[PDB]
C-alpha cells in the first residue's frame, strides 16, 4: 500500500493530544524538530527533550506534511527506562492536527523482548480536548 505518485509555520508550537499531554515544537527551516513533552500519563513528571524530523518541503496536492519525533523518558525527576516515537503526518488549516502512531520501547532483558513495546495513537491539536 506504500508507495510514491509553510510545514513549519503551521507545526510550531504548542499542541495537546487525547490524554492531555503537552507536545512544545520547535519545526527549523531545514526539516528539525526540537522541543519538550509532558506526558499527562505513566511513569513520567515535567518536561523531557523532544526531537525530530518533518518534511520540510510537503507535497501541494492537499496531502499532509510527514513527521516524527522522540522522547527518552528520562530527566532530572524520573527515569522510566523507557522511549517512544511518534510517527504521522501534520494537517493544517482551521482545524489542524498531528495524526499520529506511537511506539513505546522499554529496556528489557531478551527473555521478556516479546514484550518491550506499546503501540497507540495520539492525535494532537492546537487547543485542549
Ligand atoms: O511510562 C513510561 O514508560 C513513560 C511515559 C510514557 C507515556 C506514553 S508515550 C505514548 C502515550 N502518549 C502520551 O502522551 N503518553 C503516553
Ligand atoms: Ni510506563
Amino acid at each position: 500500500h506504500h508507495h510514491h505518485s509553510t510545514a513549519e509555520a503551521g507545526i510550531t508550537g504548542t499542541w495537546y493530544n487525547q490524554l492531555g499531554s503537552t507536545l512544545i515544537v520547535t519545526a527549523g527551516a531545514d526539516g528539525a524538530l526540537t522541543g519538550t513533552y509532558e506526558s499527562a500519563v505513566g511513569n513520567a513528571e515535567g518536561s523531557y527533550v523532544l526531537t525530530g524530523r518533518y518534511d520540510s518541503a510537503p507535497a501541494t496536492d492537499g496531502s499532509g506534511t510527514a513527521l516524527g519525533w522522540t522522547v527518552a523518558w528520562k530527566n532530572n525527576y524520573r527515569n522510566a527506562h523507557s522511549a517512544s516515537t511518534w510517527s504521522g503526518q501534520y494537517v493544517g488549516g482551521a482545524e489542524a492536527r498531528i495524526n499520529t502512531q506511537v511506539l513505546t520501547t522499554s529496556g528489557t532483558t531478551e527473555a521478556n523482548a516479546w514484550k518491550s513495546t506499546l503501540v497507540g495513537h495520539d492525535t494532537f491539536t492546537k487547543v485542549k480536548p
